[PDB]
C-alpha cells in the first residue's frame, strides 16, 4: 500500500488528472563525467530507489523494471544549444500527464555538450514519488557513484514505510497526539506570484541573537514575525499556520527516495498581552512539538477536529525550510498557488521565498511584504 504522505499527492492528482502542478522538475549540472558514466549511475539509482519506478494500481504500488524508465539522451553542438535542448524539455515536462497506472512516475533527460565537461540532466518526476530531500538524496548518491565510489545498503523502503505508518494507525498513538492537538485547533477549525528576495544582513544577525537570548531556533523568530504581520493585517488575534515537515522521523528514513513531506498545523497567539520574548518562546516550542510527532499525518488532526464537530481545518498560509566531480542539483519551481501565501526560506546568507496567491498579491505587494517581515524582526530583536 501507499503511505498517507504518497497517497494524499496521489489522490489529489486523480481528483484533477489534467493538473500538472504536481509535476516535479529537477536540473542536475555535472561537470568532470562522461555520458556513458552518467547513463550507467543514473540506471544504478532507478535500481536502488524503488520510488521511481513504480505504478499504481487504483491504491496498490507495483514496481516496474529499471529499464522502463525512459531516458533520453541529446547531444548539443555547444553550451548555448544546450540550454535549448533544457529549456524546450522543462516547458515539455512542465505539460505532461503522467500516466500514473501503467508508467514509472519518472523521466530523464541526458544532455551532453560536444567538447565540455560540462552534462545537463533534467528529472521530472511525480510528486507522490519525490520530494525536497529525495533530491539530496539523489544528487549525493549521483557524485558518490560518479566518483567511483560505493552505496551502502538502504536500511528501508517506501513499502516498510507504509508498513509502519499502518501499525502506528492501528496502536492508535498517532491519533492520540492529533486529539490533543485538536483541542488547541478547535477556535480556528489558482493563478500565483513567486519572489523570492535575500535576506538582510542585519535581519540575519537580529534574528540570531534574538534565538540565542532566547534559546529557540532562528527559524521559530523568523516564523514569528511571519506570523505576526499576517495577523496584523488579517485583525485576528490568532493564526492558524502550516508548517512544511519532511517526514523523515527514524533514521531509516533519512536516505530514502520517495514521497515522505507532511504538513501540519501550528496556532500562533497574537495577544498583546503576552511578551515578545514570551510569544517567542511558545512558537519554539510549538515548533519544536511537531517536529517530534513527524510521523503524525495530516489526515490525523482532520480526524480529530471532525470528531469535535469541525467540518475540517482551512490552512491558508504556511511555512517551510530548504574535489571529484562537481553536481549541482535545483528544482524548477512548480507555477500556482494551492495556498494563499507561502514563505520558504533557504540557505546560501538566507533567501526568503514568498509566493502569493494573484487574486491577493501581485510581485510589488509581495516586496513590500518582505520588508513588513524584515522590519517585525528587527524590532522583535
Ligand atoms: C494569506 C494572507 C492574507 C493577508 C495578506 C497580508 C499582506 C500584507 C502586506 O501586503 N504587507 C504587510 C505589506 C505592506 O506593509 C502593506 O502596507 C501593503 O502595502 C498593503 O496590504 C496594501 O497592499
Amino acid at each position: 500500500g501507499l503511505s498517507l504522505a504518497e497517497r494524499r499527492l496521489w489522490v489529489a492528482q486523480q481528483l484533477a488528472p489534467e493538473d500538472t502542478s504536481y509535476n516535479l522538475l529537477a536540473h542536475l549540472r555535472i561537470v568532470g563525467a562522461t555520458a556513458d558514466a552518467i547513463e550507467q549511475a543514473l540506471r544504478q539509482l532507478l535500481e536502488r530507489h524503488v520510488a521511481l519506478r513504480r505504478r499504481v494500481e487504483t491504491p496498490q504500488p507495483h514496481a516496474l523494471a529499471a529499464h522502463a524508465v525512459p531516458l533520453q539522451r541529446l547531444l548539443a553542438s555547444d553550451a548555448v544549444h544546450a540550454e535549448r535542448l533544457l529549456e524546450d524539455g522543462v516547458r515539455r515536462e512542465g505539460a505532461r500527464v503522467f500516466d500514473l497506472a501503467h508508467e514509472a512516475p519518472a523521466r530523464l533527460l541526458l544532455v551532453v555538450t560536444r567538447d565540455s565537461a560540462r552534462a545537463d540532466l533534467l528529472l521530472s518526476v511525480h510528486h507522490y514519488a519525490f520530494d525536497d530531500v529525495s533530491l539530496a538524496v539523489f544528487a549525493a548518491e549521483l557524485k558518490t557513484l560518479l566518483d567511483g565510489g560505493r552505496l551502502g545498503v538502504l536500511a528501508s523502503t517506501p513499502e516498510q514505510v507504509a508498513a509502519r505508518e499502518r501499525a502506528a494507525l492501528a496502536s492508535g498513538r498517532l491519533d492520540r497526539v492529533a486529539e490533543r492537538w485538536a483541542e488547541r485547533l478547535l477556535p480556528l477549525a489558482r493563478a500565483g506570484q513567486r519572489l523570492a528576495l535575500p535576506v538582510s544582513a542585519a535581519v540575519h544577525a537580529a534574528c540570531r541573537a534574538l534565538a540565542e537570548r532566547t534559546s529557540v531556533s532562528p527559524f521559530s523568530a523568523a516564523l514569528q514575525a511571519f506570523a505576526e504581520v499576517l495577523g496584523a493585517e488579517l485583525g485576528v488575534d490568532d493564526l492558524l499556520v502550516g508548517v512544511a515537515l519532511a517526514g523523515r522521523s527514524r533514521l531509516e528514513m533519512q536516505g530514502l527516495v520517495g514521497c515522505f513531506v507532511n504538513l501540519l498545523p501550528l496556532a500562533v497567539g497574537l495577544r498583546p498581552e503576552q511578551s515578545v520574548e514570551w510569544r517567542l518562546r511558545q512558537v519554539g516550542h510549538d515548533l519544536l512539538e511537531l517536529l517530534e510527532h513527524q510521523d503524525v499525518p495530516l489526515e490525523c488532526v482532520t480526524q480529530a477536529l471532525r470528531q469535535r464537530g469541525a467540518s475540517g481545518l482551512p490552512i491558508r498560509i504556511a511555512c517551510g525550510a530548504h574535489a571529484g566531480v562537481r553536481v549541482e542539483a535545483d528544482f524548477i519551481p512548480v507555477p500556482g498557488a494551492r495556498l494563499d501565501l507561502t514563505l520558504w526560506l533557504e540557505d546560501q546568507g538566507w533567501l526568503a521565498v514568498w509566493t502569493g496567491v494573484s487574486a491577493i498579491f501581485d510581485l510589488h505587494r509581495i516586496e513590500r511584504l518582505h520588508q513588513a517581515w524584515e522590519r517585525r524582526l528587527l524590532a522583535n530583536a
